[PDB]
């Protein structure tokens, strides 16, 4: 992020025309080659390479060539990035020291899905509400309201209930110098605990399950409280097709005198481990909402390894926002969230002193998150993250889908 | 379009896509949900394309058959207010004519707007959520046709305006784009949600 923003070059799009300026002030641009690129969803639709010739402070006009126009959907991004050919004596040949990114257009999707010839099959007792279309199969559990155990063949695919998290494990920004000695009532994690988002119950509301023309409707609504209040309330829709794909709509209604929340969104832990993360969004790196501009969009493969960020005092990490598409084992997760994925859940990464003492759980921890608070960094001991990044519309709606190789 | 019967409501979704010369603006997804309380719950997701401009609102419109002397309804300010005029107004419950909910520029154009409205009364209709009205006797394609406003004319009933996001109205210069960027329409996907009941 220190890299990016503070480029020696700015870009500014205007049509087909690239305005790149020069922040050197007394060089000229002798070892600069400026390569760009459109791409559609992460498959490349066309590139070129065009000399850099700026005079310090000076700003040079590029014009791109007539650029690809696909008739596919989705959206268009041009990704142009600055390239050293010749070695210096502080960097190595194609050392890249500049990069912007831009969305050039965007195709709706109208098409609709195939007419699907199969219906899932519901059946009810008093503990669960079992959901069966072919080998893949649901159960959700009808004392806790949430979708407890999702079968493909005979092998679960999960460990823990998927729920709604709204803490996260609270970063250095979020302590501040709160002390177990010098307490700080204005820092972050105190306002947390103090209003009981750590230790908050979930109660359920209500839960039914109606079966479709071409699918099965599950609602549920929760309730959230500590100490005779009300925190947070969830209503949550499943709408799982013919076509075994499983639609997830959530509203989550926040208290207004009570703490921003930290972050709003769901929480499993997946029973299989993989050594890829593939997903669609931005950045190679971690993002977070107001840490994500030197991120770029495009589709990203790392190892699993490289999804956890090892800070030394544990907190969390390895958030990627703007996400579309995630796909890890054979899941796939699509809509428009924040996400990170890793072997430690939040619940371990706080109670957890240093990272040497961090040991690997049974399964992987996902988190997907509609909404995420941002992190500080103006200091680390007063709160400061800014109001345009806390969560304050008090109303929240997001959307998944969650579907299989198939 | 869609329509089931649940075991306590009815059921009815419906998708539209708005296209201007073979280019897709906008796709409206709604879920209509009419219970046997009589109440009818509507929940709209819209989406835009990024590459057109930022709509002016994101809502619903519809011309009720009945005109009613009085306007009551939860939220903010007794005037007309807008998202980047909303701070003199004040939340409560207001009752006015609906001749007060109109305002008389010389030149007409969007009006009456009022924010941060969470109930809204009008005869029998009452409308719950949050979201932002207007309400009068002229269409908003009368007033974008209609040079002054002497030659305004009432219509047969009573056209409403009940919007989930409204873009900001400028003030900075009137020949130039003012609209500041946290005021526009820019996020590419909407959700809202409204109920629509009856005196019963």
């Amino acid at each position: 992020e220190a890299k990016h923003q503070q480029q020696f070059f700015q870009f500014r799009l205007s049509g087909q025309t690239i305005e790149v300026t020069s922040e050197y002030l007394f060089r000229h641009s002798d070892n600069e080659l400026l390569h760009w690129m459109v791409a559609l969803d992460g498959k490349p639709l066309a590139s070129g390479e065009v000399p850099l010739d700026v005079a310090p402070q000076g700003k040079q006009l590029i014009e791109l060539p007539e650029l690809p126009q696909p008739e596919s959907a989705g959206q268009l991004w041009l990704t142009v990035r600055v390239v050293q050919p010749n070695a210096t004596a502080w960097s190595e040949a194609g050392h890249i020291s500049a990069w912007q990114q831009w969305r050039l257009a965007e195709n709706l999707s109208v098409t609709l899905p195939a007419a699907s010839h199969a219906i899932p099959h519901l059946t009810t007792s008093e503990m669960d509400f079992c959901i069966e279309l072919g080998n893949k199969r649901w159960q959700f559990n009808r004392q806790s309201g949430f979708l407890s155990q999702m079968w493909i063949g005979d092998k679960k695919q999960l460990l823990t209930p998927l729920r709604d998290q709204f803490t996260r494990a609270p970063l250095d920004n979020d302590i501040g110098v709160s002390e177990a000695t010098r307490i700080d009532p204005n820092a972050w994690v105190e306002r947390w605990k103090a209003a009981g988002h750590y230790q908050a119950e979930a109660a359920l509301l209500q839960c039914t399950a109606d079966t479709l023309a071409d699918a099965v409707l599950i609602t549920t609504a929760h309730a959230w409280q500590h100490q005779g209040k009300t925190l947070f309330i969830s209503r949550k829709t499943y709408r799982i097709d013919g076509s075994g794909q499983m639609a997830i709509t959530v509203d989550v209604e926040v208290a207004s005198d009570t703490p921003h929340p930290a972050r709003i969104g769901l929480n499993c832990q997946l029973a299989q481990v993989a050594e890829r993360v593939n997903w669609l969004g931005l950045g190679p790196q971690e993002n977070y909402p107001d840490r994500l501009t030197a991120a770029c969009f495009d589709r990203w493969d790392l190892p699993l390894s490289d999804m956890y960020t090892p800070y030394v005092f544990p907190s969390e990490n390895g958030l990627r926002c703007g996400t579309r598409e995630l796909n890890y084992g054979p899941h796939q997760w699509r809509g428009d969230f924040q996400f990170n994925i890793s072997r430690y859940s939040q619940q371990q990464l706080m109670e957890t002193s240093h990272r040497h003492l961090l040991h690997a759980e049974e399964g992987t921890w996902l988190n997907i998150d509609g909404f995420h608070m941002g992190i500080g960094g103006d200091d680390s001991w007063s709160p400061s993250v800014s109001a345009e990044f806390q969560l304050s519309a008090g109303r929240y709606h997001y959307q998944l889908v969650w579907c299989q190789k198939g």
